[PDB]
């Protein structure tokens, strides 16, 4: 029977052991154990699940230390990703001299704690359960492909071909509009263009394969 961490995890094994303690419990049960009330619609408190997990993952403090990025991931009653996963915002101006090494994507992705949560809309927020957590780092072959995708997409962005981008660019990573708003960028001629703000995303089949791995034998 779970209890929130009296202090932040001092190691990633401590952080994972706790995350695993919340598997099977619903957001409503986890909030009731901490004196919180689950909204009836997340749209009113857009960042509610994040605060709750942070309270449980140790000290609200009224993971940057451990070097592990926490990422919730919406899944179905079977634990498979419902959608595309957002990594970070893709800036269309002022990203020169930036590399894969000093990129926020690689940073945020170097070591991740995936926390599956049933994200199916029709399910009352309070009845959505936490799945099985998974600490993950891209292997050398995945990290080369992530670099290939990041360099390609940033190349297009800076070369003035952001509108030329589709889901066909990048095997793992993807750039999709972050969704009214328009952000400034560079065109095919180098001219100024207004466009939909963008973000780096990970394909569904990618987060899908990684959560499913440990199940397979032979």
């Amino acid at each position: 029977q779970p209890r929130p961490l009296l202090s932040p995890p001092e190691t990633e094994e401590q952080l994972l052991a706790q995350a695993q303690q919340l598997s099977g419990y619903t957001l409503g049960e986890l909030a009731a154990l901490v004196g919180l009330v689950t909204p009836e619609n997340l749209k009113r408190d857009k960042g509610w699940i994040g605060v709750l997990l942070e309270i449980w993952l140790g000290a609200s403090a009224g993971f940057a230390a451990l070097g592990v990025e926490l990422k919730t991931i919406p899944v179905d009653s079977l634990g498979r990703p419902l959608e595309t996963t957002f990594v970070c915002v893709a800036p269309l101006t002022g990203n020169s001299g930036v590399t894969w090494e000093t990129s926020h994507v690689r940073h945020k992705l170097k070591r991740v704690l995936w926390i599956p949560v049933e994200g199916e809309r029709s399910i009352p927020l309070a009845q959505r359960r936490v799945g099985s957590p998974l600490l993950w780092s891209p292997n050398e072959e995945e990290d080369r492909q992530l670099r290939e995708d990041w360099e390609e997409l940033m190349d297009m962005i800076v070369l003035g071909q952001v509108e030329r981008i589709t889901a066909r660019h990048g095997e793992y990573l993807q750039i999709r509009p972050k969704a009214k708003a328009l952000t400034e960028a560079i065109g095919a001629r180098g001219e100024r263009i207004l466009t939909l703000p963008r973000g780096f995303y990970l394909k569904k089949n990618f987060t899908s394969a990684l959560l499913a791995r440990h199940f397979l034998i032979q």
